[PDB]
């Protein structure tokens, strides 16, 4: 179906809905929480989302933000994604979980319902990933199927960085660019029938999970999608 | 291989060879020619290349430019398109052809090796293309393997538009997302293995041709290629 909407700040949170530990704050959306020294608290997941559902059959659609993490540390975990789910989808696991698994499924294509592009900060060792930094395309696991470094020059910027998102509904593919100021740009495709995934509706928006020595902000979003018939 | 390069403006050209109708012009790359009093010269065509070869085996890459078409008619015609070819690749027929293809071979896939991101504002009868104005992928034709409208909105809107072309070398997928400022987004995708087709050197860049009432101009470029081991 066709959505379209524009955050060129997030001045106005109006038609997005938090969940868990994420909030409006300084015009960004924060997805994970910080005490009142500023310090972000660990072991906690957050969501916001675009708060009107849209359906995938016969649909192509493109989504571009941007975003930063700010860290205070060498060690900051876990990072966060923006995702495809259905409407009702809660705020799941905080830690490499991502808000988005729990953890007697997570690597089970068959028990979870969710697309996502993650950003991952934070090596796990209770399931498969890389030995550094990643972006991800997730399809039902947190375990990616298409997966690339992550340079740490850019996971540590600060920068403003921007994410490209765009799935073609006639070829049946899922796109990222990632881009950075005078830094990386990073590309990831992958095959996936997202209608099929998806028979109903859907919401899009992002989680970010601590973790520790970390918070994801959202600076700007827009979306839209449009029939391919 | 890896290759990185940034033009924020066309203030400067150090890198760019011009060929045929192709030149700077108001800090920017004009694709077809001129004459004294402004008018766009019919049937010419006219690349713009990035000077030096890379290669394309083991290989991701993600560039972005903008871009300006210019009409002084609701008939303008024909378009342009960014390209990837062997490094001796020359300037070919002008009109629908986009300065891509020779009217003897323009169908025949196994006597091209050209791929590109077209921009068509013309629609042509003497091959297959849609009836409406089109953006498209071309893999060694003329006629696109996929394609999609191009809203006249945005062809005629004079705006400073974006695109963005990605290529997974592990997924083997090439990507084009199109913006414009307020107006149309397009997503298109495809797999091709690039590296079979350009087993050694490549150049990149840009074809535009007349066609009539219309001219092509490049605002800004930046490229980035990445190894894939
Ligand atoms: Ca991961
Ligand atoms: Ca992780
Ligand atoms: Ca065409
Ligand atoms: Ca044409």
């Amino acid at each position: 179906s066709e959505l379209s909407f524009n955050y060129p700040n997030f001045q106005s949170v109006e038609d997005i809905t938090f969940q868990g530990g994420a909030s409006p704050r300084n015009e960004t959306l924060q997805l994970t929480p910080t005490d009142s020294n500023g310090i972000p608290i660990r072991q906690r997941a957050g969501h916001a989302v675009y708060s009107q559902p849209f359906q995938l059959r016969d649909t192509s659609f493109y989504t571009t933000f941007t975003f930063v993490i700010r860290t205070t540390s060498n060690s900051p975990a876990d990072g966060f994604a923006i995702f495809i789910a259905p409407p009702d989808f809660p705020v799941k696991r905080y830690g490499g979980y991502l808000g988005l698994f729990e953890p007697n499924t997570a690597t089970n294509t068959s028990a979870n319902k969710v697309v996502a592009v993650e950003f991952d900060t934070w090596v796990n060792t209770e399931w498969k990933e890389p030995r550094y930094r990643h972006i991800g395309i997730d399809v039902n696991s947190i375990v990616s199927v298409r997966v690339t470094r992550w340079q740490d020059k850019d996971v540590f910027s600060r920068s403003i960085a921007t994410a490209h998102v765009g799935y073609d509904g006639i070829s049946k593919i899922l796109t990222a660019f990632v881009t950075y100021p005078d830094g990386g740009n990073y590309v990831l495709s992958h095959v996936v029938d997202l209608a099929e995934i998806f028979p109903g509706d859907v919401r899009i928006g992002f989680s970010g999970a601590t973790g520790q020595y970390e918070t994801q902000y959202i600076h700007s979003w827009s979306f839209s999608s449009t029939s391919t018939n």
